[PDB]
């Protein structure tokens, strides 16, 4: 029971953001329509693609290894999550590099602190977890 | 009970994305408003149409073969899913081919890697499934025969 | 219980799409702002109107024939569903007919295939259903007669 | 129990549409930005206002006559519902009366059939209901 | 149980509108981009701010006086509710005062009727409530005294 | 049970706003497209980033210290909440600073009041809470001692 609730809630939660954030970003890109443009195209294309994985995983998990797909799901979500933040930075870039280049720097500069803590917080949480799997084993 | 929850949650989940992704894409296309344009019109028209199937399936499943429609539903969703990803690529194309054509190439190029793994991951998951339907069939019939043999 | 869940889930599901797809389409039309324009105005006006029916039905079903309104609801949803798909096609038309008319044809042409299978898939599913209502009816009277025969 | 579910589901359902349709219409009006303009301003202002009633009713019903507010709620929703349809028609009007006036006529003309069946379907359903309240009484 | 459902449903309901209406209004303002402009900036800034309160209250209520915060929540929601309606009026103003000033008057004029009934309906409902808290206090204390008198 | 509901409801509630408010703000910024611009880029970049934390926390909490992450979650949400309100102000600024600078001042000026009460209301609620944790602690040891005294 406690295992079924953790799946049902998570299922809706994942589909929720993926579709929203993805669809939102797509609309954002086309809305604003030198070198950074090479990233804007890739950063966006990856976002939609990454989230799709999570969504397609939301379709395959219902019928059905559980600890394997569970990872593909979480990893996909996280990958897409960081990307969305990566997206906003690129936007400030292009959205400002035409009329106000000076302010744009702060956007990419302010991204650095947060991007680090993000991937960092994920590590600490994971490390403490592996320690438990071993602790319980002994 | 475990079967009813898997349906209720799935039902809302499917309707959720279909309506959102579809409606979102439609707004995206009209928002930006050479040859690629032939695809942008088709790629989008299919997306809305494909998702609609899933939605219309969300309406017919409630009243009511179950393993048949279940496929039409999943297949539709998956088809629409890949399309959305196909959509974003086409957008980078048109959204850039005017001012910055050079970067656009990466978008369609970076799509290839992901599009493959997508349709590929769907195959591996499906294959492992069919193997189980057969596995259960053999073990199941065997156990039964064992009982049939002793009955005699 | 199984009947209450099928209603609660369906209720939210219907309201969900209707409001989303409807509101989305409305925003789409005004966003882009020869003969096809006569359809764009009608196709859209119907979409909002059709979905509204389903929504207003979501309000009247809670208090309260059940197989009658159930049809008005499903029919409305389906009508609005096909319309949304009809909408996207009209959009490619107007969204391209200004700068790129040539590609637009594929959109309406590609729509035909899918639109057919859509209304077609709905028929096959419905037909198989009616066959069951009859099948169960015959089986039902038979079981009863079996009991009536032994009673004697 | 069957009474609590009918309230919880209805509650979310009402809030759902009201906020969505209302917010959507508002965005629609400002997006496009002779005589019909007098209606576009009134038709929209009423929509947001009407739905708000339903929303504010979604806040007061939780604490707490039940058949009275139940009416204000349903009536508000229905009023806002018809208005949204009324809105789309007005949009085709203004959205076309600049470049393509000819097609606009169909929008308002096609609205008539549906608007009638709408208010009509509401009557038939209500009439059959009153007949039951009397039937049960006898 | 009946108290937990009233909280869970209300929680989602509040977060729902606040985020939607707020985010929607913000997008509306920037979308259209003499004296009324002084209000458009304030009316909007308050809306987002007011709803935020309700949202932040949706975060603090889960852990945890109950009749106090319950008021801050309801009051915030209501304040934001009326504001949204106040917003639409201001929009007709700015959205029209450029090309069609004449029609705009009706928008602000038609707002007056509804804005009054809104704050008015809130009063009647609240008044009837306070009357009950007092009513229960008297009947409740009376029943108790009746028992206290007999005890002696 | 009462602990599982408080988590499930909160989970959806958090994901809800984060994705909505974040995505909405992003669309708002690009939609409008002197010194304040330095803030608009930073204020927005932080919003998306902050909310992401809450979202990523919505993914890690399901598997699994509870009072620690619970804080990172609430703190993140609150940080993002205030930012959204900070965002609207910056918008009035840029959205008006071009054509109508005079009215913009009120937006940032009107923000001060509300921003204060916001962070202030959060403090009062928290303070009253800590007082209870201590109150219960004293009462708890007292009840126990009462039993310890009688035991003797």
């Amino acid at each position: 029971w406690r295992k079924l609730q953790l799946s049902r809630a998570k299922l809706k939660a994942s589909s929720w953001t993926s579709a929203l954030l993805s669809g939102f970003a797509m609309v954002a890109m086309v809305e604003v329509q030198p070198g950074m443009l090479i990233a804007f195209a890739i950063c966006t294309t990856l976002l939609v693609a990454v989230h799709m994985l999570a969504l397609m995983i939301s379709t395959c998990i219902l019928p059905n290894l559980h600890w394997y797909i569970e990872t593909a799901w979480a990893f996909s979500t996280l990958l897409g999550l960081i990307l969305f933040l990566l997206e906003i930075a690129i936007l400030c870039w292009v959205k400002f590099y035409d009329l106000s280049p000076p302010a744009a720097w702060s956007a990419t500069v302010v991204l650095i602190p947060v991007m680090i803590i993000f991937m960092a917080f994920a590590i600490h949480f994971y490390r403490s977890l592996v320690s438990h799997k071993y602790e319980v084993t002994v």
